């Protein structure tokens, strides 16, 4: 089921990315360095464990959960978060909650790119992503 989310990717187009990250309260000077960089995201499993990289020239994370078991985590921007990640309607859907707060990463496959939707707030943010040979 997760399968075709798997490998290694690269970010190849960005939209407000900087109005979801004012929405989580990040500061100017990482707004701005984050939105001239370019993360390689890898999506690897074991069994039922995934793992989700993300690295770039500015920060690292990663994670490792099973699908639809909550999970603490420690987000970019330092957020301490309860997650939980599954599969809808093919998406990968990311949900982490604190202090009340939701935001959701959403991961879909078109034409083989990967769209990552970053909701928060009113904030929507559409990242995509290619695949790495
Ligand atoms: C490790 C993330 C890689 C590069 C982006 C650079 C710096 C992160 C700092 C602030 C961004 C704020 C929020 C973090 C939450 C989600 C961003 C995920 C973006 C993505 O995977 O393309």
């Amino acid at each position: 089921m997760v399968d075709a989310f798997l490998g290694t990717w690269k970010l190849v187009d960005s939209k407000n990315f900087d109005d979801y990250m004012k929405s989580l309260g990040v500061g100017f000077a990482t707004r701005q360095v984050a939105s001239m960089t370019k993360p390689t995201t890898i999506i690897e499993k074991n069994g039922d464990i995934l793992t989700l990289k993300t690295h770039s020239t500015f920060k690292n994370t990663e994670i490792s959960f099973k699908l639809g078991v909550e999970f603490d985590e420690t987000t970019a921007d330092d957020r301490k978060v309860k997650s939980i990640v599954t599969l809808d309607g093919g998406k990968l859907v990311h949900l982490q909650k604190w202090d009340g707060q939701e935001t959701t990463l959403v991961r879909e496959l078109i034409d083989g790119k990967l769209i990552l939707t970053l909701t928060h707030g009113t904030a929507v943010c559409t990242r995509t992503y290619e695949k790495e040979a």
